């Protein structure tokens, strides 16, 4: 029933919605959510093409667009951010609420900046400034250029979610990058406590690429068991001498987010990955569908810190078998930017 999502609070996870509609928002419907225990919107590239296609809401926002001398880029920007600014608004007083820690929206940057790190900071601080609301985080794809424009916007004061992680190594460089930003701001006497970063560790296509050539007792375990370790990594990295002495100073710790949580084999309950990765201090982003089957028969039980030596296990026989996740990650992080490039074209094309 609805009251899960209470039930998961409790245990320390945050459940945020994995899609963004100007009628979601326009109808009330996020509003409501917001009040039954959703805490956040996370929005990509692909979640705006299906919502610019389908929803009756754009087509008079799109009429007047068009009166105007705008890029497609600007058209598209101009819907968007205004999805994000009313969002932000609904989702205000949970922010507020919580000292700031909860009650996010997130808003990609163009998958074209992805290699580029100044143009990634030159966008994030933009699109920041566009929205003008405190709960708006910038979505960052977590490559080496991305890591980099993480410490520099973090410098700036401004809360990123950072994307597309599916290495454990990457994740740690980016906590490192956040930290790097964080003691800047404080050697340099500036405020910490407001900034808010998520790190958007993707599930479900780590199982579709593996699972077909993986042998019966691996098939369906692989994501959980390197989010599980993620997990244990995050733990040793917050807890850690050098970070208590940010956090002694307000700073915040990264959070990790479980992203692409909707189950994509049907072999395995569509609860699964949201089922599976509750544990505090995190954060699932569910799309509608995922979000509606853990209310009807989900389960709120502490299990991402279960049975970590069984995800160590895995692992290790997931190396013995010559699946490098390393590589397997870079992949996975190259597919989906050109996924979501492919989507941010497909958007673009009826803004012409």
């Amino acid at each position: 029933g609805m009251t899960i999502l209470s039930d998961v609070k409790a245990l320390g996870q945050q459940i945020w919605l994995d899609n963004l509609s100007r009628s979601l928002v326009q109808s009330g419907e996020l509003a409501q959510m917001l009040k039954q225990g959703v805490c956040g919107v996370t929005s990509n590239p692909a979640i705006f093409q299906k919502a610019f296609a389908g929803d009756a809401l754009y087509a008079d926002e799109v009429a007047a667009l068009k009166r105007q001398n705008l890029s497609p880029k600007q058209r598209y920007e101009t819907m968007a951010v205004a999805d994000v600014r009313a969002a932000c608004d609904v989702c205000l007083a949970e922010h507020e609420s919580t000292g700031g820690k909860t009650g996010f929206v997130s808003l990609e940057v163009s998958p074209e900046l992805a290699k580029d790190a100044q143009g990634t900071v030159e966008e994030a601080r933009r699109l920041h400034a566009a929205i003008a609301r405190k709960n708006a985080m910038i979505k960052v794809p977590a490559t080496d250029a991305g890591i980099d424009a993480l410490e520099t916007l973090v410098s700036d004061g401004i809360s990123v979610n950072l994307t597309l992680l599916f290495s454990r190594a990457q994740t740690l460089k980016a906590y490192a990058a956040y930290a790097r930003g964080i003691a800047k701001r404080l050697a340099a006497g500036q405020s910490v406590a407001h900034i808010q970063v998520v790190a958007s560790f993707f599930i479900s296509r780590v199982d579709s690429a593996l699972d077909a050539t993986l042998p019966d007792r691996l098939k369906g375990k692989t994501a959980i068991a390197l989010a599980k370790a993620a997990y244990q990594d995050w733990e040793q990295y917050f807890t850690a001498p050098e970070f208590a002495a940010l956090e002694a100073q307000g700073a915040n710790r990264v959070q990790l987010l479980w992203a692409s949580t909707g189950v994509k084999n049907p072999a395995y309950p569509d609860t699964l990955y949201v089922d599976s990765l509750i544990g505090v201090h995190t954060v699932n982003t569910v799309p509608d569908a995922t979000l509606k089957a853990f209310i009807d028969h989900g389960t709120a039980k502490a299990t991402l810190t279960e049975s970590a030596d069984e995800a160590r296990a895995r692992l290790a026989e997931i190396a013995a078998l010559g699946i490098d996740v390393e590589t397997l990650a870079a992949r996975l992080q190259e597919d989906g930017l050109k996924q979501f490039e492919e989507a941010f074209e497909k958007l673009l094309a009826p803004l012409v």
